């Protein structure tokens, strides 16, 4: 694939600072859909404001976990079928925590925002389309967790 390289190459830059970059993704996510904030329940407590999430080690660890699932996708960008069962179960888990499947569209936009901001002029149309396809494929596999 030509897309596989666009994804690989762009991901190298991000993977140098995945927390800083995932922090943009999540700051953007809560700016777009603050109703996701309460889903991050650590010590039975809700974050009141998005900046609260940034002070939580568990939340920042979830940022790193997200970035690693993306890294797993990138590693398998040629054959995602190898992540299908893991991603189905990841879907099922997020269903269980309360995340609606539709919120994963917002996450995709936040991922694309983060890549735009980091890559600036290197975030070409082809690069955007490539990520959109990969992210879509990830979410398609996760959606199996919502049993459909
Ligand atoms: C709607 C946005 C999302 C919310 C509200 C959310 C929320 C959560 C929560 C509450 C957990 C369990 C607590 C934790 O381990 O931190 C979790 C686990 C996790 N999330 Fe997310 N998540 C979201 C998106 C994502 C995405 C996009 C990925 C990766 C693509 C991801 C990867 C993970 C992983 C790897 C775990 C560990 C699951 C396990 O095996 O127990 N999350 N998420």
């Amino acid at each position: 694939r030509p897309e596989s390289e666009l994804i690989r190459q762009s991901w190298r830059v991000v993977s140098r600072s995945p927390l800083e970059h995932g922090t943009v993704l999540f700051a953007r996510l809560f700016a777009l859909e603050p109703s996701l904030l309460p889903l991050f329940q650590y010590n039975g407590r809700q974050f009141s404001s998005p900046e609260d999430s940034l002070s939580s080690p568990e939340f920042l660890d979830h940022i790193r976990k997200v970035m690693l699932v993306i890294d797993a996708a990138v590693t398998n960008v040629e054959d995602l079928s190898s992540l299908e069962e893991y991603l189905t179960s990841l879907g099922r888990k997020h269903r269980a925590v309360g995340v609606r499947l539709s919120s994963f569209s917002t996450v995709g936009e936040s991922l694309l925002y983060m890549l735009e901001k980091s890559l600036g002029p290197d975030f070409t149309p082809a690069t955007r389309t490539a990520w959109s396809r990969l992210y879509g494929a990830v979410v398609q596999a996760m959606s199996r967790g919502w049993d459909g």
